[PDB]
């Protein structure tokens, strides 16, 4: 799938301008569905997909914190659309190696379950509210046929192998289980443009 | 639209059957976009809405945090429905004169923002934690072309009248800003026993 990305629409669609914007010179690969976006990249036929995760007025987006570490797939960069609507996407491989290197400007997208007991999340939070570690998405999943846990996704400030983040998450752990990086990224221009 | 419940879908849809489920006996009403579907009980087409909010597994459900507010609209229920995917919907009314009588069993979905600083949401969970009050749903949200701070959705246990919850959000207040009752509503047998 060697500079192909697959992206759920139909060419000249908005998500394909996305895919052109944000991975110059790559060959899109059209696709009917979410799941067909992400059986490309498992499947080798592509070597990234383009996902849709936010909208800051109207949309539909896929739920990706099952299916995603299923495909055994990782998040490898973001992107915002303003079209106002803002999308903002994931851009997701197959699992690499290693993490990128460490240095600013990195963003981690993580995984991981605390109990349905009060202030439960909360004790997750307090390592990085006292390191000054910005979070800058966070949302709850059900878990199937159970009530007594919650699974959550966040997307973080920082690298998960350097200062700040790193303590931070070491603090998160104590408080929750199943902690899985789903991606680690350069954080868009987008969200500091005046 | 008395005894009408509008959804968004094709007649004969995984929304269209939890209407049957949630409300025996109703008129359905197809309609084919969300925003249809909330115009509908706006306009007077209908009583309620069936609307999609969470998966277990997977699926593509609306984003609310802006268009249902916007639409006056309240969340009077909720619905679960298992398809290996469990399948959870808010059931939305025109808004009513006066909340329900508080009582045991209900659960109420908020909306309130954040600013985009560490230990900001930390805060605010700090007084539900301290209250004893256990939450059930928590999402972040974009807001169109800022950056400097974040909406979420949360759904928690209780009534806005009673303890422990009402001091809590008297607390939160103080903690967040455009803070809004976006529904309280019974608790579905489906987190118990069915
Ligand atoms: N950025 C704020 C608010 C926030 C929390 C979680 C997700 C998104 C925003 C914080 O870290 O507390
Ligand atoms: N119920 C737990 C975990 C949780 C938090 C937020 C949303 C969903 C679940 C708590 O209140 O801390």
């Amino acid at each position: 799938g060697e500079r192909i990305i697959a992206f759920q629409g139909r060419p000249g669609a908005y998500s394909d301008l996305a895919c052109r914007q944000a991975r110059p010179g790559w060959t899109t690969l059209p696709c009917q569905t979410f799941a067909q976006t992400i059986a490309a990249v498992h499947d080798g036929r592509a070597e990234l997909a383009m996902l849709a995760c936010e909208n800051s007025l109207a949309g539909r987006v896929p739920d990706i914190h099952a299916l995603l570490p299923e495909a055994g797939l990782f998040i490898v960069g973001e992107h915002f659309q303003r079209v106002h609507n803002t999308t903002r996407f994931y851009i997701a491989s197959r699992r690499p190696a290693t993490l990128p290197p460490p240095g600013p400007g990195f963003m981690t997208t993580l995984l991981f379950r605390v109990n349905n007991q009060p202030g439960a999340l909360y004790k997750a939070l307090g390592g990085l509210a006292t390191a000054g570690v910005n979070m800058t998405r966070l949302e709850s999943y059900m878990l199937e046929g159970s009530f007594s846990a919650t699974q959550f996704l966040m997307d973080v400030e920082g690298h998960p192998e350097a200062p700040p983040l790193a303590r931070a998450l070491d603090e998160l752990s104590f408080f929750s289980e199943q902690q899985e990086i789903l991606g680690v990224y350069p954080a868009s221009p987008f969200r500091r443009k005046p």
